[PDB]
Parts: C-alpha cells; structure tokens; sequence
C-alpha cells in the first residue's frame, strides 16, 4: 500500500556570522511524503512569525530569516522538518558580529 516517509534532510544548516544592523537568512532543504512543515527553535525557544522572524516554506525548502539582527541573536538555530511520519532538525550557531 502507499506509505508515509520520515523527511529526510537534502541541505542542512552551518554555523554563520551575520553583522548587527541586518537580516539573517536560513535556509533547509528537505524531502518526505506528506510533504513536511518546518518548526524553528532559538536556544531551545519558539521562533514564530512576526516582525522580528520571516517564515517560509516552498517546494522543499524552509526558510527563516531574522531581521534588525542584534547582539542578543546570537545562539543555536534548528530547524525540524516534520510531517505525520516522523521528523528530523538541521542547526548552526549564529555569531553576530557588532
């Protein structure tokens, strides 16, 4: 019968420094069946969308960008690619640097 598949990281993150006074930008690249969703943490935090944080996902890339990027940016991004199969995360550090 058909199956579900657990997403599958394609391209992951890597650590990045981004200057202050900027936008940082994530991207993964992931696949799975059904197509999965992405859910972002900072140090283990929710990130949602707002002014501060730009979500999006498109044909199996997911996406974050962080704007006004200030001292307090720094620390660990991951990224969970997930769908009803299971899911999987991508991390880097990010050092901004002043």
């Amino acid at each position: 019968g058909p199956i579900s598949s657990k997403p599958v990281i394609v391209t992951g993150l890597q650590d990045t420094t981004v200057s202050s006074d900027s936008v940082a930008k994530f991207a993964v690249k992931a696949t799975g069946e059904p197509r999965p969703t992405a859910i972002w943490t900072k140090d283990g935090k929710a990130i949602t969308q707002g002014g501060k944080y730009k979500l999006s996902e498109d044909k199996g890339g997911f996406f974050l960008e962080i704007h006004k990027t200030d001292t307090s940016d720094s620390g660990l991004y991951t990224c969970t690619v997930k769908n009803s199969a299971g899911s999987v995360s991508s991390s880097c550090k990010l050092t901004i640097k002043a």
